[PDB]
């Protein structure tokens, strides 16, 4: 069943030339067939670098659009349309244009995970692992932040600088752990040491020995030599990283999952593979007008 679709899955990926692009939350199985498996900006830019021109991208919807953007002569299919981010959907335009008349003189920064028509209106786009070193280097001592309050806070925290965030309370669900479960690792595992994301709450953030994106995660063991390493982020890390550090042990530290993550399976990607559908498509002049903050993230970095 499971090789009868993987083995089917194989098929047609190389017979009709797509390559597969999966972020670092998606199940084992789906991670196990991509040809590329990272965060949301670094399988854009690989897709930058690659000759084929058909992508089946295992995300979120705002993910897949970013590739589309930087990629826009290539042909970008997902296998689930509707899988999408419910925190970056409570960012609207509405709410940017008041805060850019309240606060003139504020850039307005937005996160990865917005929506692409939010992007459209963003003065420069950050990811995670970049937020800090991107608001460091802009010239304003205050800035407009969204949709995330805590990476924002975070970024605030780090900078110096003052961090104006929208919406209210604007939260990634999957990163509302608990300090709680943090003294509980820290009795059970001594020397383990606790990595945990920005978009978690301060508390969270201040208990563990790091806090970074999973690109960051990632690199951490390359560095720290600790046999034991509690994850604080969405599941499907803990298997990118036992993949990538077979000789650690790679503990949750509370199950955090992803719905939509989760909405993208075996059966659903074979069809998508199959129909080669749905496909992403933007309008000519969003891609134009979102590429301008990306651009300006680039340019900052580097
Ligand atoms: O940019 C991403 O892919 C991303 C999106 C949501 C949460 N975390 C990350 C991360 O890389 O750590
Ligand atoms: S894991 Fe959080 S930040 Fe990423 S798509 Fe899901 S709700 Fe949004
Ligand atoms: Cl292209």
């Amino acid at each position: 069943h499971h090789h009868h679709m993987v083995d089917e899955i194989l098929k047609l990926k190389k017979e009709k030339g797509y390559i597969i692009l999966a972020h670092n939350y998606q199940i084992p199985e789906l991670q196990d067939i991509a040809d590329f498996v990272g965060d949301s900006l670094q399988l854009a830019r690989k897709a930058m670098e690659l000759s084929e021109k058909k992508i089946l991208f295992l995300g979120v919807d705002f993910m897949a659009e970013l590739v589309k953007i930087l990629n826009p002569d290539k042909k970008v299919i997902v296998p689930d349309r509707s899988a999408t981010c419910p925190m970056a959907n409570r960012l609207t335009p509405e709410i940017i244009r008041e805060y850019r008349e309240k606060f003139p003189d504020a850039p307005v920064v937005l996160y990865v995970n917005s929506t692409s028509e939010c992007k459209t209106l963003a003065d420069v786009i950050c990811t995670s692992a970049n937020a800090v070193e991107v608001v460091k280097k802009l010239d304003s001592s205050v800035v407009i932040f969204g949709p995330d309050r805590n990476l924002g806070e975070y970024v605030a925290e780090k900078t110096g600088k003052k961090v104006i965030t929208i919406p209210e309370n604007g939260h990634c669900p999957v990163h509302q752990f608990n300090a709680e479960s943090i003294d509980a690792v820290r009795k059970k595992y001594p020397d383990a040491k606790v990595i945990v994301h920005p978009e978690c709450p301060k508390p969270v953030r201040d208990k563990a020995d790091y806090v970074g994106s999973t690109g960051q995660m990632e690199k951490i063991p390359e560095r720290d030599p600790s046999r034991i390493f509690v994850i604080g982020t969405e599941i499907g890390m803990i298997h990118k990283l036992k993949k990538k550090f077979p000789d650690r042990e790679f503990v949750p530290l509370e199950m955090a999952v992803c719905v939509n993550m989760k909405k993208n399976t075996l059966e659903n990607t074979l069809h998508a593979l199959q129909t080669e559908s749905f496909e992403v498509i933007l309008p000519k002049e969003v891609i134009e007008k979102a590429k301008k903050p990306i651009l300006r993230m680039f340019e900052l970095m580097g």
